[PDB]
């Protein structure tokens, strides 16, 4: 429909203007008070902070430059910030400020207090098909937007979907996102969600995001992922076999959609055929979905997370609290000139 085509044409114009002239150096560390560590990882962490003049809360991602270099993540870190400052969509967490100092890189994002989808799924066991479908529809629209900008996301998993104050999804962590016009080759992502062409070290494309959507829909509706096993090597053997067993409680329409997303041959996989995303939006499993109402946030959500206010951390867990130290000498200045 021409309305969708004109929406995506404007979205790409606005993205390219910011892509070609990125914002830089829009806050500094002593403009914020540190409150609590919300998550940790290999080269960085995310902290709840409060802005000292406005009182607004944010989620500040802190990356150690020396560790980014040692773990060979320089290009990935530069991709994450340049993409986040250029995108704009209802189901993506927004970047509000970025800056660097002698030791670290900082991305100051909006704080989403309802928790990871992963925590809520594991609490309740599994989601009903209507509940899974509401979240899946938001990921379909988000991938339609990103892929039209020539972006591949490459980190879909339940931990990266946050539930907001209206019960809608916001996608976080763009550390593996990349602008790709043809093929790309890096090994990255979490094992249970990798497409066969990544495990086999091929040149791959946006079809890996549609495979990961099949894994996510299966895990939401069953309570566990389709290729589960105790060690990565055994997970990878199941994935490239592609043999999938479905619970008897799944509907016939759900099984049919998942066989077409979890297709081992990327040239036959839904999302990657001549009709693109419309083979997914027009599938019988989505017949009750009002795509415009979801985009406009007019559908009542399946549940609203319990929290007391914009500063409540109850839906996140507890981590050892470490210093944010800044060296008196500059580190790795050349590598991060463009940040
Ligand atoms: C919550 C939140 N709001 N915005 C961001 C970037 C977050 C991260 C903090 C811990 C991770 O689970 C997600």
């Amino acid at each position: 429909q021409e309305s969708v085509k004109e929406f995506l044409a404007k979205a790409k114009e606005e993205f390219l203007k910011k892509w070609e002239s990125p914002s830089q150096n829009t806050a500094q560390l002593d403009h914020f008070d540190r409150i609590k560590t919300l998550g940790t990882g290999s080269f960085g962490r995310v902290m709840l902070v409060k802005h000292k003049e406005t009182g607004n809360h944010y989620a500040m991602k802190i990356l150690d430059k020396q560790k980014v270099v040692k773990l060979k993540q320089i290009e990935h870190t530069l991709n994450e910030k340049r993409i986040l400052q250029a995108v704009n969509f209802p189901f993506l967490v927004k970047l509000e400020f970025s800056f660097k100092d002698n030791s670290n890189l900082y991305m100051v994002m909006e704080y989403v207090p309802g928790g990871e989808m992963f925590s809520h799924l594991r609490r309740i066991g599994r989601f009903s098909e209507p509940h899974a479908r509401f979240y899946a529809a938001q990921i379909v629209l988000t991938f339609e937007y990103l892929h039209s900008l020539d972006l591949i996301y490459r980190d879909l998993k339940p931990e990266n979907l946050l539930i907001d104050q209206q019960g809608y999804i916001q996608v976080t962590d763009f550390g593996f996102a990349k602008r790709v016009k043809g093929r790309t080759w890096t090994l990255c992502g979490t094992p249970e969600y990798l497409a066969p062409e990544i495990i086999l070290s091929k040149g791959y494309n946006k079809a890996v995001d549609w495979w990961a959507l099949g894994v996510l829909i299966y895990e939401m509706a069953a309570g566990y992922p389709p290729f589960f096993a105790d060690q990565p090597i055994q997970i990878y053997e199941k994935i490239v076999s592609g043999k999938v067993r479905f619970p008897s409680h799944f509907s016939s329409d759900l099984k049919d959609l998942l066989r077409n997303l979890l297709q081992v041959d990327l040239t036959k996989r839904f999302g990657n055929l001549k009709n693109g995303v419309n083979d997914i939006k027009n599938h019988k499993w989505f017949a009750t979905t009002d795509w415009i109402a979801i985009y406009q946030r007019k559908v009542e959500a399946p549940f609203i997370p319990k929290f007391k206010g914009p500063g409540d951390t109850s839906n996140f867990d507890d981590y050892e609290e470490e210093e944010i130290r800044v060296s008196i000498n500059e580190k790795c200045g050349k590598e991060f000139t463009e940040f």
